[PDB]
């Protein structure tokens, strides 16, 4: 038993709600949230730019720390650095950007990172401003992700789409 509530659940491992990931993750405080990195960790807009701007941009600062040491990720890469005030940690995870021409094959690669951790809170991989299709961003995630995810998709209107269309 965990503490996420209002989902529906799509698979045996896969669960949805049309929530505000920001406000899950105050509310839930979940163990681990995802992040829609770039290979930068520059946190700027959509998802990044919302969970960053909560954390009062202490997740920018961190980040900078950890590029100016490490270097950039790789798409379809990982790192877990501090949840701040909005989870024990945060996984950083870089999903192909197709406003970058980036391959979205990717996508599945991305997802890989979500099973070293047993529970998480996310967002679907590579949509959004990152501008893949969000139906397929589903898919990649129900046939790559066998550790227990909770999806917060923020727009009401996307989230019935993807409920209804759901195989
Ligand atoms: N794409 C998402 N999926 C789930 N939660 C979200 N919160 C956001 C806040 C923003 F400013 C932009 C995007 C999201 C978002």
């Amino acid at each position: 038993v965990n503490s996420f509530s209002g989902y529906l659940k799509l698979t045996d491992n896969v669960y949805i709600k049309n929530a505000d990931i920001v406000e899950e993750a105050k509310k839930v405080k979940p163990t681990v949230v995802v992040n829609a990195a770039n290979v930068y960790l520059k946190h700027g807009g959509g998802v990044a730019g919302a969970l960053n701007k909560a954390t009062n941009n202490a997740m920018q600062v961190e980040s900078d720390d950890y590029i100016a040491t490490n270097g950039p990720l790789k798409v379809g890469g990982s790192c877990v650095l501090s949840g701040h005030n909005l989870a024990k940690h945060c996984l950083h995870v870089v999903g192909p950007n197709v406003n970058k021409g980036e391959d979205i094959q990717l996508l599945k690669s991305a997802y890989e990172n979500f099973n070293q951790h047993e529970v998480l809170l996310a967002p679907l991989l590579s949509a959004g401003i990152f501008g893949a299709d969000p139906i397929h961003s589903l898919r990649v995630c129900v046939d790559t992700v066998r550790t227990n995810v909770y999806l917060a998709v923020f727009d009401k209107n996307l989230y019935d789409k993807l409920v209804s269309s759901f195989l």
